[PDB]
DNA sequence: CTGTTACGGCTCCATATGGAGCCGTAACAG
DNA sequence: CTGTTACGGCTCCATATGGAGCCGTAACAG
């Protein structure tokens, strides 16, 4: 009943050698970066998922001993169908569907009642509830100008190069139209653009195909525009780009529910399956208590009502109080995602699984921890374990194994360096997370508080969404903390709204705005920038060093000595993206490809450079007894000391060490940076920048993944950028950053349609005096 | 810790509500068609996979509460890749290469040691081992034909049509080249031939372009057929087409090692890595036990030697003593595959999951069985449960709880029977299990068997694969049973020798005969015919009355009516395959094809012919108050009885009764059919066929999924076979059909190279009289 | 009448070019 | 010297026709 684990050695963990307990609640905590996501996600959950499936990537480990199959719940969602609703994923559909078949009345079977079959799926919209065409108006936004100059935007179908094959089927359409591509598309004729656009259907046409030194004739059709979009949009970065042309709007017919007549004339209790499905969880929930039956309707609907009246209450006593069945899957955030899996998998009934969890308590308001701790102990009661990588102080009091990794981070960390329960962490002398707990180290509150200076950001007529019709002011130069429970709508509110307006005010950004109606002060502000954990490049040559723009003075610094004079070399001759210092063998990507007979391409080391990414002659440069390659693979903590001497550098080094980034080194490949270390480099980046004293910054839940010592330094960063003179807005549910905040607005005061307005606003002591207002309970309680 | 299951319905089970054990032996059994097979596969695995598969098909059942997440054991193979082996499978090559690595001597990193990866693949053969290229005399076997005569009769690229693109590139490479299509390939330069073959190595060629009404020219490059062949073949029926023009062949350099030379000169105690992976697992066991190291080497080996041990001793407690872990895994067979699945999971330590099992005992004789179970039991006792669905009466009788369905087949069975341990089912009066358990009815053994007529076959020469030149005499007209340990050859002689050869000497078939000198007797045998497990049709135009041929005669029998000469049918007029008669809406196959814009297409019953697969003029014809579509909706027990004036239908229908078909109907889609009925229907198609009295039939492991009562039936249907003039040999385990044999041939005495021989020969009585066969014991035993 | 042989018709399965984002570089202004 | 703006170069990701097996049918022999 041990899940030994024996010989780990993965990225860089120091050769680790744990015994977790099974069927017990066990937590993995350490500092950003010191391995404690490797050590479950890389190995343990790798090595289960690789051992169920090879029986239906091996880890660098020696061997492992009683491991189970394992599922991973994490912050990751994609488009993924239409098809897919908060019903079907939560698997209540269903049992919704076996219930109307079962004891619906007319006004009756399980096939008709679901939209993903073609019995009962409304023949119009094809059961999806929304034809999602293609706007013509965005096909073609400039209608004045011609054809030459570029009227046809849309990806595949330019003909700005003649010789391009959009080009000749353009050619061959005006011949057979008898029409002019110079001529103005407003002055064609309606009928040739109408053509044009929605194709031939299928009419036979004559194409000519004109080449360098290819000349001919074919028969074939003309899809059209339009058409062939919209069956690539269907086949199918690309998503986006066909969502960007494409206007989503309800059925005419079946008005947005995805039935057919016959299946929506059946209905329980005066209401149909639509009025069930798109009612508050809450509110279906009570609906479906208070439902009254005979006898015999009883008796042969209680084998269902019981499972629908569990789930609904199982969803409820997750945290989500206010969502709709009828919601689309794909537009849900990371936490609402996450707590549906949980809840799915913990009304499901799988029993004997390793369970992976990914701070659970993301995105939620501490209100509710006393309802997720008790939903998470039932799904470890169901018989299970759980592998909770949490580091809020409420949950580590109702754990039953701790293991704590470090002492650092990086190359440092990676030990295990206390493990027990919670009183024997507390008391172990050389823990971090011990420490904090124990209380030795805390963050102190502050003594006095920034006052606004007179410049306030207006809004008016806020009522997207659930908004009530609100308006609110928003201190300028003062820190500002905007909370409240979940499903209030300040997520909203601040980033498809405030955010959304402000970028098209001064970036000229092409976003859709929200439902606002006026915004005043917008000209007090100069720029707005917006830090999300997205990683910094995709591509291999995108390097922490290279983005902040130290590699830049780093490259005038080496063609700055005497070597590099005396070889007559460039400024960027000591680049890997630029031809003539690389290394020819690879390219400067450094790895080269290697293709099987039957094998995908397996990556290798190059064996010209040997790693280095740079040829000899570039490496035979010496500075201070270091080439480009010993500095470009020297960590930031060796980087602080070495450039000491020269104040352009150091300063950049000096700010990034300061964000808290001492373990990383300069070479890097930007794929292998995670979430917090690229916010962590968004926030040096902007802390070198100059300040001008109108910088807007906008943090959506900057403490995801941090442990309180990160907190602290977060805290302290921040605290030093507006001290600059510039303001940032931080959407924010830990008490250890609200309670050092300046200006706190509050909106409640519930989840969903019940709430949406403003509750309290103003300092932290005003708002904690509130009684109506669950932050400024917590707040009082706190302080 | 209960499996509940309620409201099953899946396929033909009426309603059945069970409580499976959690942690414990549970065996499933039932006659052939019984739904044994669906309440496990169709329900469990299937939910199960469902549920895991979810979180990381739908079984029409209500709930299932204390699911786990299952893994499904079948006899089931593929051809895969030729890089996976038995020692990647086994999961033991990984253990090896860390061995190799961290004790072995030059003559160090586990990285190069594999074929798997370009640290130490062989450069040659890519790591394949065994250069399988295109033989070119297989691509052209009639050099003498002229091109215009088809001499390259390779798929893609066939010049018989003028109008083929194949037939364009040639004429493209005949003007390139100034040569001639209609010269004889003998009489054409090999030059021209090797650049037509090997294509012209990316040079640039140009190419005419002919069609109905498009004339023009372009230019690129020709590949070749062998290249494009290859490029073919390694981009991807097809597989077995490919193969059949390719030739293997080990590799010239690495002589077939499929590894560099630098890891092949790392040796432990004098033999390399090859030595060790090409020997017998008995074998290897036993040098890895005697091996000597130093005290420091066996420190620092202690937990690889370990586990190799602890693996080496479960394949080979499993049954398989005589596999090399250097064989290829796509030349396995079914029983070979299943245990070696069945040894890597009791191996790998998975805990926590639902083994679902099929007849795992399945072409092992019956001296293994005391080990196979003691292995099972290990395996559960490990820490998960058992679905073993077993027929044998040595597994009830060390099994836990036991699940009895019945009581007859088809639409009669699909009710739980009984369920309970071994005594309450033994006791159970209403059990056939139970009652042949019980002993009230047994297979009595014959009184007096046939003799040889003077007629034999003669082999000589027999040294395919382990034989050690060996020849053995088989009597003609007397029912043979061929023997053997598991591994002895006997499958290799029946199957690669005698049926080759006789096919290739009757049916003027093309494959590859065994390793045999000459055989006699080939002229007293006029037909040859094979029974195996295929299923009888793919197309779902293919039922178990249009294969016995009993349709063509209700076909005619149909147009012989009154009423059809009144409206002037035809006699197949009233056929699903033809036009005049079929339901045009659905094109005679039944089902429609309705296709959403982002699911694939859904079948649904059409609504026309209402899944009748007829118009409504065909069904208008009534004979004697019933139609075409009410007659292939018929039972064959209740056709017995219908058509019992007609003596020529007759005939079939009651072969097709006695074979043991009297459950499913004359309409069922060949697709539906699973192996036992596939089986059934050949017999029946074979019996009803006029006797020659110079018939061959051979059987491979006819009991395959056959309860006793299966059993008995088919031995029964075997002697009256035997009886009408003909001979079947047949390859059996079971002690059932052996004891009731005329003729058995003995082969081991042990398996893979140690055996090879013949042991005995002769009566089941005088084989019992010898002391050094197993077979002879058991007999004695049986006897 | 029944079996065999050959042929016709049917269904199923198999096989390069443009846009987005980032890094480097020249020019300009405070 | 430092920040800003515009442009060039690089890498990554996106989008019908023939052969095999079976069923039905005409012709022929015992
Ligand atoms: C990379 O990957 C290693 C593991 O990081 P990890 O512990 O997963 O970060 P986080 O805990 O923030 O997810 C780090 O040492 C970093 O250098
Ligand atoms: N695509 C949508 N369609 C309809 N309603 C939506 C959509 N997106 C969000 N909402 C509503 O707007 C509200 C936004 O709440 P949100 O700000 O996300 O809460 P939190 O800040 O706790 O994440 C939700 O209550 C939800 O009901
Ligand atoms: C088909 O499928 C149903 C289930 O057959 P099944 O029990 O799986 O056969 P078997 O046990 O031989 O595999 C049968 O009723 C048959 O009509
Ligand atoms: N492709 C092959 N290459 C080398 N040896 C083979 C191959 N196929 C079979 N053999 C050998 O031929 C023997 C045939 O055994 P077989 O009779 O099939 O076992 P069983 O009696 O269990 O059916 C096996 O011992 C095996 O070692
Ligand atoms: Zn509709
Ligand atoms: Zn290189
Ligand atoms: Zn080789
Ligand atoms: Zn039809």
């Amino acid at each position: 009943d041990y899940i030994v684990v024996k010989g780990a050695r993965e990225h860089n963990l120091k050769n680790i050698d744990v015994k977790i307990p099974r069927d017990k609640f066990v937590v993995i905590t350490g500092l950003s970066g010191s391995g404690k996501s490797s050590l479950a996600f890389d190995t343990i959950y790798a090595e289960g998922q690789r051992r169920y499936v090879e029986s239906l990537e091996k880890p660098d480990v020696d061997y492992i001993d009683g491991l189970s199959p394992a599922i991973a719940i994490d912050q990751k969602t994609t488009s993924r169908n239409p098809r897919s609703t908060v019903g079907t994923v939560t698997e209540i559909y269903d049992y919704l569907r076996l219930l109307f078949a079962r004891i619906g009345t007319p006004h009756i079977t399980p096939r008709m009642f679901s939209f993903n079959n073609p019995y009962g799926a409304c023949p119009e919209c094809t059961g999806l509830g929304s034809l999602m065409r293609i706007d013509p108006d965005l096909v073609i936004p400039d209608k004045k100008l011609s054809l030459a100059q570029g009227a046809v935007r849309a990806s595949g179908w330019n003909i700005a190069n003649d010789e391009s094959y959009a080009r000749m089927y353009i050619d061959a359409l005006a011949k057979h139209y008898n029409f002019s591509v110079d001529t103005p598309v407003e002055e064609l004729p309606p009928h040739i653009l109408d053509i044009i656009l929605y194709g031939t259907n299928g009419e036979k046409i004559k194409i000519e195909y004109e080449r360098e030194n290819e000349k001919g004739t074919f028969m074939a059709s003309f899809p059209g525009i339009i058409n062939s979009m919209e069956r690539r949009y269907k086949e199918t970065v690309m998503k986006q780009y066909y969502e960007n042309f494409m206007s989503n709007i309800p059925c005419p017919v079946c008005k947005g529910a995805r039935l057919k007549k016959e299946s929506l004339a059946v209905t329980i209790g005066g209401k149909n399956i639509y009025e069930v499905c798109c009612l508050s969880i809450g509110e279906a929930k009570e609906f479906f208590a208070n439902l009254n039956l005979t006898e015999r309707q009883q008796l042969i609907a209680r084998q269902i009502l019981k499972e629908i009246n569990a789930r609904l209450g199982f969803l409820v006593d997750v945290g989500l109080d206010y969502l709709t069945l009828a919601r689309a899957a794909g537009t849900l955030s990371g936490g609402e995602a996450q707590r549906i899996r949980l809840a799915t998998q913990i009304g499901s009934g799988l029993m004997g699984v390793i369970y992976i969890l990914d701070e659970p308590s993301i995105g939620l308001h501490q209100r509710d921890n006393d309802r997720l701790l008790r939903s998470l102990k039932k799904l470890r009661d169901l018989g299970n374990t759980l592998l909770v990588v949490e580091h809020d102080e409420d949950t580590m009091y109702a754990s039953d194994y701790i293991i704590d990794l470090g002492p650092g981070a990086g190359s440092h960390g990676g030990q295990i360096v206390a493990e027990g329960t919670v009183e024997e962490i507390k008391q172990n002398p050389n823990s971090v997370t011990g420490e904090y707990l124990s209380g030795r180290k805390k963050i102190e509150v502050p003594k006095e508080r920034r006052k606004p200076n007179g410049k306030w950001l207006e809004i008016i007529g806020a009522r997207e969404n659930n908004l009530k019709n609100i308006n609110v002011r928003i201190p300028l130069g003062v820190f500002t903390c905007i909370t409240g429970v979940s499903g209030s709508g300040k997520s909203s509110l601040i980033n498809e709204i405030l955010y959304k307006r402000l970028a098209a005010e001064l970036n000229r950004a092409s976003v859709k705005p929200g439902e606002h109606d006026l915004i005043k002060g917008i000209e007090y502000l100069d720029k707005v920038i917006d830090i999300d954990q997205s990683p910094i490049g995709r591509t291999p040559r995108s390097n922490p060093a290279t983005y902040t723009g130290v590699f830049d003075f780093i490259r005038e610094i080496f063609a700055n000595t005497t070597e590099a004079k005396t070889r007559g070399y460039k400024a960027g001759r000591f680049s890997f993206n630029v031809k003539g210092g690389r290394c020819e063998a690879c390219a400067g990507d450094g790895i080269n490809k290697i293709e099987m007979h039957f094998l995908p391409d397996i990556y290798v080391p190059c064996e010209v450079c040997k790693g280095k990414r740079y040829n000899r002659e570039t490496l035979e440069v010496r500075y201070k007894g270091k080439n480009i390659a010993e500095v470009l693979d020297m960590t930031v903590e060796e980087a602080l000391e070495f450039f000491k001497n020269i104040p352009r550098i150091h300063k950049k080094i000096e700010t990034l060490y300061d964000v808290g980034l001492g373990y990383i080194k300069l070479g890097q490949s930007s794929t292998t940076l995670s979430g917090g270390e690229a916010q962590r480099v968004k926030l040096a980046t902007e802390l070198s920048r100059k300040s001008t004293g109108k910088t807007m910054y906008i943090l959506d839940e900057p403490t995801t993944g941090l442990h309180m010592a990160d907190v602290h330094r977060l805290v302290g960063i921040l605290h030093r950028l507006v001290e600059a003179g510039n303001s940032v807005v931080v959407i924010e549910h830990n008490l250890d950053v609200i309670k050092t905040a300046d200006y706190i607005i509050d909106l409640g005061p519930e989840g969903g349609s019940g709430g949406g307005l403003v509750v309290a606003e103003g300092t932290p002591e005003e708002v904690a005096k509130v009684e109506n207002s669950y932050t400024g309970q917590f707040l009082k309680k706190v302080l």
